């Protein structure tokens, strides 16, 4: 696995469950390729998207359907999605972690990348 | 101007300074057109990027070049860019400042929407 999301909720002090992911590489011709995706579990993580195999050097954009989230909990949000672009570089052994922190008009996001 | 984009550097407690930043409206074929673009100032605040005319309805994609920022530095940071998707103007003209903190491997952004 190493390729994680994790999500949470600013708002409610809680994991962000049930909130749909989507991950994209970039292709040669600079568009977005549907690469992985799926829903947080109750812990807020999603785990399980990729494998080492899968998962090479490029470009890559983790979209998070924050809108639905709120949307669901009966909450206003302001932003469609959250949009997270990052290289993915063979450095020795890494693991990524994507982590999200969600507020209504806000979110904050981390990488922690690990041996 | 009904549009500003301010960003702040975490790591010198600072305005970051020189930052490119490119904003994008979602076209009824559904791409994204570009829309307007412009710098930071010393301030780290970006005015007059648009008009009350130009500055329509619509799904908004407002892209802070990250990446380029810390390069220049010399650091090498983890995202391409910070990404800001939004609708505005839906209930009417509103004014938008979208702020965001920025670190290597971070950042965070928010909204202040005002009448
Ligand atoms: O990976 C985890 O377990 C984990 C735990 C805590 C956080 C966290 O508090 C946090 C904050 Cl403030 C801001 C932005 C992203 C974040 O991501 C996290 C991720
Ligand atoms: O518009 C301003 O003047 C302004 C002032 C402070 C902040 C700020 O501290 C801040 C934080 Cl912690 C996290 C994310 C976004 C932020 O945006 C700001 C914007
Ligand atoms: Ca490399
Ligand atoms: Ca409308």
């Amino acid at each position: 696995c190493p390729l994680m999301v994790k999500v949470l909720d600013a708002v409610r002090g809680s994991p962000a469950i049930n909130v749909a992911v989507h991950v994209f590489r970039k292709a040669a011709d600079d568009t977005w390729e549907p690469f992985a995706s799926g829903k947080t579990s109750e812990s807020g993580e999603l785990h399980g998207l990729t494998t080492e195999e899968e998962f090479v050097e490029g470009i890559y954009k983790v979209e998070i359907d924050t809108k639905s989230y709120w949307k669901a909990l009966g909450i206003s949000p302001f932003h469609e999605h959250a949009e997270v672009v990052f290289t993915a570089n063979d450095s020795g052994p890494r693991r990524y972690t994507i982590a999200a922190l969600l507020s209504p008009y806000s979110y904050s996001t981390t990488a922690v990348v690990t041996n």
